[PDB]
């Protein structure tokens, strides 16, 4: 696949536009990987996926894995959460729901929005992706 130039430039109008695009998420995730922070978007995507789950048994099964992969010391590299949010998530993990990670997910979305997103816009990758093609005639 390959996104149109219109789609690309839309990512630069708002983070929302970027995050709502299947293509925009991947390029953004590639940029985050280059920045050693791709765990931020992967955690965020895992939380969105968890929200789709209706069965409480599977909510718990998937939630335990999200905690292990992104929040616990077991994680290869955990997302950055303050102690207030960590304590809330810990308590929510006793009987997981689809909203167990809401506080952490928001904190991480705000992080990507304010820290890594401006740098993605200023990146050579985005600046090059944003260049038109020649119109031959
Ligand atoms: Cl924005
Ligand atoms: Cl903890
Ligand atoms: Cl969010
Ligand atoms: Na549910």
């Amino acid at each position: 696949s390959q996104p149109t130039l219109e789609e690309i430039r839309s990512w630069g109008k708002s983070f929302d536009k970027l995050m709502k695009s299947t293509a925009g998420r991947k390029v953004f995730q590639n940029f985050l990987r280059s920045e050693f922070s791709e765990e931020n978007i992967l955690f965020w995507l895992a939380c969105e996926d968890l929200k789709k789950e209706n069965s409480p048994e599977l909510v718990e099964e998937k939630a335990r894995l999200i905690y292990e992969d992104y929040i616990s010391i077991l994680s290869p590299r955990e997302v950055s959460l303050d102690s207030r949010v960590r304590e809330i998530v810990n308590r929510n993990m006793i009987e997981p729901t689809t909203h167990t990670f809401d506080e952490a997910q928001i904190q991480i979305y705000t992080l990507m929005h304010r820290d890594s997103y401006p740098r993605f816009l200023n990146s050579q990758k985005f600046k090059t992706l944003s260049r038109p093609a020649a119109k031959l005639n």
